[PDB]
């Protein structure tokens, strides 16, 4: 059936037909919705229909469905799966696939940029040193002296499951976290466990609040190896406030490059277990989640002190006041340092425009309202009032297990 | 369906286990291929449809009072079936009515205030026959619930649906709301959300003051008849002038709001019986007024005016001038209610209470249906504990349901 989605602020109604194309599950059923669950829920025979489906939509996308090239490609892939239990994507197909996995990422508010993605083919990589080289080039390219460019580097696909390429870091660039004798945490508490694995492997920790973690890289199923990213490739921003001159004295900084490195890219049945991808930050990612989450840097109280706020009752909204000033500081700092960043008002605006584009040209746009709506000031951004349909389209980015739970040394 | 579903809290790592979802009775709107979790809204019962619905409810009631399988349970079942057989409907006992109303609230997945569910004053108005009688009952409800500012949650329940042509309806979506007036120049005076209803009232005879905060009259339909207008006695309408503890100029914006949130357009469904007029009221969470009523672009839309008086830079969105004004507006709302000693709850306190409620329900009941999209407040979401809490949404009965607007369906006599 055709599905309507309405914006309750503009009263614009869009019609979704694209959802009929989905074949994978969402996790919900007719009687139970799991819209707020973070993580809900090959062989030659499974492999061909998936490959065919993907080849079909690729050739449909270049207006040559059923062409001679198309027929030949299907045949070629058929033979290759027969003979080898897998197949290799053409360069054009790899790039199409990566851009579309981004396009189909229902949890990403930044998708208006989807067709501008620099794709680095790293499928000839065989070793951890090789991976390091490719990752450095990625970081250097994507960083671009502050003028951030979206990029993805794609390492060899899964074969038997015992020879996986994995970036063990959840992101390429992150700050270490340390468990103190007194039981508190120094640095980022989210990375305490990963930091410990790096230490256990030989990494000598400076034990600061913002120590960039080393890369831990696994090539072809082997034990991961440590590498320090050359520091001149790591762009950082000292956080200050345009009004509160005491803010710089908090000693806060963050890195300019958000680069997810723990997801799995799926294209036509093939699985790319190492595919680090990067864009640029939305201010709230740092200002709200990284700094103000209770389980992260957790700075609200200190900031509220410096602002001399009344902090005895919740109803003074001291937390909300402090939260806003921190996010002003993040945006101001990045902007003043000419490092690409987008505020949640601008980002959500662009996303609404993107939705409108996709509905017109594609017949829909899968979107996860729980993730799309920013973690502050929700209803004063346009996505809060936008109905969205969530469904799973392929090619796609998928979660995968942490490598330290499925690896034998 | 799996017998046990797990929900995680990503802040605390606490894992809870849901079994209550197995009692789900109606569709969410989702399927295994699509989720409609952010969709707002995704001829009577026949004898044969009614039997198992009544039995399911009666069983639940007698199970709740630890008399399941008792002689009184079996007798009540037989009496109910006999009534359905002879009359195609049945009547609830007062005890069952009260149980059903409290459970419809307990089951309302979109409500963050459910920690209070077992404390609800239920007014049985099933003997009501006329619009004048409806008015009396509604006035008594408003006075009781308001309690001079110490608000008490309450529901008044009018006669259930019979053949569908004799419905009792409150035409107002809430008992107390402000009028909206569209101007010839395209501007709106008052609350833009209420323009349609306001036009209906005017057509029905209401003389409008044409102000920014005019309390709408009640439009009351009894027994399927044409609806009639009544003015709520102004002394029964508690209102709060909004001022700010720091900004002396804030009171000069001339804002105020009413103290009692009272939903009057929902259908209460118990044991297959449908109560099409069941106005219920509680007390406000500040953000309902400070974020939605005042700051929605399609409502009073005051962010700009507040921003200008705050001397904020408003040329770039990146200054977060909107977020800054939003916080000060919400501070003022909470400060004004507390000062006038009218019950209100801030979004931090309410969401903290809701998490405790949810944990208790998982413990004692096997679960707690919750709609995250609605439970998370419209500002500062992730600094409230609910943002980090996975929730399962499913529909249990007794329940409050949406129903079409009466002016779209009414047959004018
Ligand atoms: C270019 C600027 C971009 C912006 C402003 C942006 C914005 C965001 C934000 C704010 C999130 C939520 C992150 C969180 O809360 O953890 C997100 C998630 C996501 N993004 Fe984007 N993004 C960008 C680029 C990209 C690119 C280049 C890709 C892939 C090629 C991508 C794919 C994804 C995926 C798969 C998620 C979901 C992550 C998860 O489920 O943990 N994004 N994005
Ligand atoms: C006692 C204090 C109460 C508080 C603090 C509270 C809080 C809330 C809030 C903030 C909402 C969201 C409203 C919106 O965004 O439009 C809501 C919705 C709702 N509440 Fe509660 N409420 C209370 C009492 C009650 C009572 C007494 C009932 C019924 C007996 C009730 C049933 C509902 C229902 C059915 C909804 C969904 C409304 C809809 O879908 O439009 N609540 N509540
Ligand atoms: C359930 N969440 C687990 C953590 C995942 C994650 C953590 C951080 C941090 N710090 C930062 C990110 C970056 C997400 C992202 C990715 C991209 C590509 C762009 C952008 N603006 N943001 C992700
Ligand atoms: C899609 N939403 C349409 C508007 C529904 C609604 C509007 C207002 C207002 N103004 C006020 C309410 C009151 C909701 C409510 C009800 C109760 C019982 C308590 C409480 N704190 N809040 C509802
Ligand atoms: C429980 C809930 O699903 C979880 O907290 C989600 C909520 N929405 C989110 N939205 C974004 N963008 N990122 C997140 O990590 C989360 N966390
Ligand atoms: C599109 C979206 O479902 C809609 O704007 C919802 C979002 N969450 C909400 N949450 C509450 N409490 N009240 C609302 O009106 C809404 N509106
Ligand atoms: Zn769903």
């Amino acid at each position: 059936r055709f599905l309507k989605v309405k914006n309750w602020e503009t009263e614009v109604v869009l019609t979704d037909t694209l959802h009929l194309k989905s074949t994978l599950e969402t996790g919900c059923t007719e009687y139970i919705c799991m819209g707020s669950i973070m993580h809900p829920s090959a062989t030659k025979d499974q492999l061909f229909p998936l490959a065919k489906e993907f080849i079909d939509q690729y050739y449909s996308s270049i207006k040559r469905f059923g062409s001679k090239a198309h027929m030949e490609r299907l045949e070629e892939v058929n033979k290759e799966i027969d003979t080898t239990s897998t197949y290799q994507l053409k360069d054009t197909e790899l790039i199409y696939g990566a851009k579309h996995a981004w396009r189909n990422a229902s949890r990403c508010v930044g998708r208006i940029q989807w067709s501008k993605l620099q794709v680095f083919d790293a499928r000839d990589c065989t070793t951890a040193h090789g991976m390091f080289n490719y990752i450095c080039n990625h970081v250097k390219y994507a960083t671009n002296k502050g003028n951030l460019r979206s990029a993805i580097t794609i390492f060899p696909q899964r074969t038997d499951g015992k020879h996986d390429f994995r970036v063990w870091n959840s992101q390429l660039i992150r700050y270490a976290g340390y468990k103190q004798p007194d039981g508190s945490t120094l640095g980022d508490p989210a990375n305490v466990q990963f930091t410990e694995i790096c230490i256990q492997q030989g990494w000598k920790p400076p034990r600061g609040r913002f120590d960039v973690l080393p890369l831990l890289l696994q090539a072809n199923g082997n034990d991961p190896e440590l590498f320090q990213i050359p520091p001149e490739l790591v762009l950082e921003v000292p956080i200050r406030h345009p009004k509160f001159e005491w803010f710089k004295d908090l000693g806060l900084k963050w890195y300019g490059l958000p680069a997810v490195s723990n997801m799995l890219l799926e294209i036509g049945g093939l699985e790319f277990s190492a595919c680090p991808f990067s864009g640029w930050y939305m201010g709230t990612e740092i200002g709200v989640r990284d700094y103000c989450d209770n389980s992260r840097y957790n700075i609200l109280e200190e900031v509220a002190k410096k602002m001399n706020l009344d902090m005895r009752k919740t109803s003074s909204l001291w937390k909300d006041q402090a939260l806003v000033e921190i996010n002003i500081a993040v945006l101001y700092s990045f902007q003043s340092d000419k490092v690409t960043i987008v505020d949640h008002h601008s980002a959500t605006e662009s996303f609404i425009k993107h939705m409108e584009n996709e509905y017109r040209c594609r017949g829909g746009c899968p979107a996860d309202w729980v993730w799309i709506v920013p973690p502050m000031s929700g209803s004063i951004t346009p996505v809060f009032h936008q109905e969205m349909l969530n469904y799973r389209l392929t090619p796609s980015f998928e979660y995968q297990p942490d490598p330290w739970n499925t690896h034998v040394w």
